[PDB]
């Protein structure tokens, strides 16, 4: 459980990425990438880029990172009630996608990295903390459901 106060760094630090959400996007998912190349190869759309360059220039990938920082910015503001939201994506994440929840450690570690380079000032390490927790409660919740569902 985050408390309110923990709830409130977090959502002020989103409002921000919010300022340029197709930005961070970019960020977010080419540090992704590069960082651990196993998850491009998830993404059959995405598979030919092989160089940063190529990642930043693909307009295609800049629409999928407002795509997820979108469904992210929303569950993030359901504050922990975030049910509904957490169904479709488990499903479809486990089942589909097949994406390891090693993944989702791996984005909210490139999550933390852009946010923290793009608003130092608004994420300080109480920020971060609570970012942590946040992206932490989605993750276990997310876990949840792929044990539920055989992963």
């Amino acid at each position: 459980v985050l408390s309110e106060g923990e709830w409130q760094l977090v959502l002020h630090v989103w409002a921000k990425v919010e300022a340029d959400v197709a930005g961070h996007g970019q960020d977010i998912l080419i540090r992704l990438f590069k960082s651990h190349p196993e998850t491009l190869e998830k993404f059959d759309r995405f598979k030919h880029l092989k160089t940063e360059a190529e990642m930043k220039a693909s307009e295609d990938l800049k629409k999928h990172g407002v795509t997820v920082l979108t469904a992210l910015g929303a569950i993030l503001k359901k504050k922990g009630h975030h049910e509904a939201e957490l169904k479709p994506l488990a499903q479809s994440h486990a089942t589909k996608h097949k994406i390891p929840i090693k993944y989702l450690e791996f984005i909210s570690e490139a999550i933390i990295h852009v946010l923290h380079s793009r608003h130092p000032g608004n994420f300080g390490a109480d920020a971060q903390g609570a970012m942590n927790k946040a992206l932490e409660l989605f993750r276990k919740d997310i876990a949840a459901k792929y044990k539920e569902l055989g992963y």
